[PDB]
């Protein structure tokens, strides 16, 4: 349940992809990724603790969410007809998402 | 948490923004179906009690819960905005993700 | 290239899905819609010619588009991976979109 | 017309976004990119030219397309909104398609 604990879990399944051998485990991990991005979403981060619910901080950082699931969501169409490189490959820009939301409330 | 609940919550909140008359009101709605939306697509329905979690017909399944969630996110950025008339006719195109699942798995 | 040969272009190709005998057809009727849809949204509808360029309603109507390009884009997913009947059904939901704009422009 | 052209309007207008003043600014060179795109997808890269039109390769080629227009289309919420410092965040993460293709088959 903790923002903590679902970005460990964001970091560990997308080295398992990255190294993956076949479909089934890269679903797997996917799967894992988006469970944990949909109890992220309504978490506060420390930075925006003083900010209310509606500000446009916390506009954009619930935004960065909904981008990551619709990334995980077209991973999965790859993974699943069994072409492991391409999925790979667009697990690699999942990066992009990860890093812009850090740029500014990490 | 339970499937027939979160599909209530859709129901319910779905029918507020027909209603509505505020943009307030309508992001109100649409984060509660977000809500919703993150929390269902775990659960196993009825018509696929048998079948594993990792199985092909549970990876359709949850399928059409990623394309629901792209179109709250979509009407999400049309009420942040204050077009009220706008989120209310994206919130309708809704009905069809409901409905294609509905025909298959209820 | 202008507005209604685009949406014959669109309707025709509609059709062939609907009665289609391979994923191949299927394919090749996805990629019409795309270029009708990539060559439809720059266009002034009659019941706006009165609007700006830039102006809600003119957003909107292009709007529709984007919604529609993505449509194309999920179902193309299932047509190269083979799954025909799913890729029927996802090209079904499509009317939903034309539907929207219709009911507001046309 | 042909791809060289498109990728010079692409780079082109994403410099304009970076140095834009006004909403306007970027809500004129984003459409222009979505143009572009659009006009994009249907040709054959050189490092492409000896594969098969339906090859693994073209299929990821046309697919890097509808990624951008995706992120086009989610860069003009906010551009449309009046929103110019988060339309050009938005306009940001749009490199990494960039990068990604060029990576592969440029
Ligand atoms: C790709 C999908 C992602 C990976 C991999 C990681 N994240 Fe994040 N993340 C975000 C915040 C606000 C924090 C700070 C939370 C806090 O300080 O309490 C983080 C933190 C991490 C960490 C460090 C965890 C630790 O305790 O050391 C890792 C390893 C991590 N994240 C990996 C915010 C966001 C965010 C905003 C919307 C996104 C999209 C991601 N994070 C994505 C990824
Ligand atoms: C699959 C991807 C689904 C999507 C998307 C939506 N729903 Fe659903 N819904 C689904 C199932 C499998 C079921 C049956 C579960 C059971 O055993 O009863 C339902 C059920 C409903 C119900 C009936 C609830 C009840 O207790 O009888 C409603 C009112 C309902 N669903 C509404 C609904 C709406 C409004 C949606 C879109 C906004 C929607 N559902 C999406 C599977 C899926
Ligand atoms: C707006 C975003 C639209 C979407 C999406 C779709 N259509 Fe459309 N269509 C639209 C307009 C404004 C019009 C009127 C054009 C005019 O100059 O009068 C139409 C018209 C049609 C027609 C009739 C064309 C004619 O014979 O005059 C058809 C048959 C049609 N549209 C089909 C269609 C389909 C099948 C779509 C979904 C894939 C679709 N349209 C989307 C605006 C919009
Ligand atoms: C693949 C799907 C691509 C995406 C997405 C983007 N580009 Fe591209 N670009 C691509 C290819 C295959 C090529 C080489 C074509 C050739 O004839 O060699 C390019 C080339 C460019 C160039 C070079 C222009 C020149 O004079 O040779 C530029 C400046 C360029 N691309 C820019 C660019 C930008 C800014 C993009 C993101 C918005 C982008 N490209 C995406 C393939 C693909
Ligand atoms: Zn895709
Ligand atoms: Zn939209
Ligand atoms: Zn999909
Ligand atoms: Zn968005």
């Amino acid at each position: 349940a903790d923002l903590e604990d679902n970005m460990e879990t964001l970091n560990d399944n997308l080295k398992v992809i990255e190294k993956a051998d076949n479909a089934a485990q890269v679903k797997d991990a996917l799967t894992k990724m988006a469970a944990a991005a949909c109890d992220a979403w309504s978490a506060t981060p420390p930075k925006l603790e003083d900010k209310s619910p509606d500000s446009p901080e916390m506009h954009d950082f619930r935004h960065g969410f909904w981008i990551l699931i619709g990334q995980i969501h077209d991973a999965l169409h790859l993974a699943n007809c069994g072409k492991v490189k391409e999925a790979q490959a667009a697990a690699e820009q999942l990066k992009c998402t990860c890093n812009a939301c850090h740029q500014k409330y990490r």
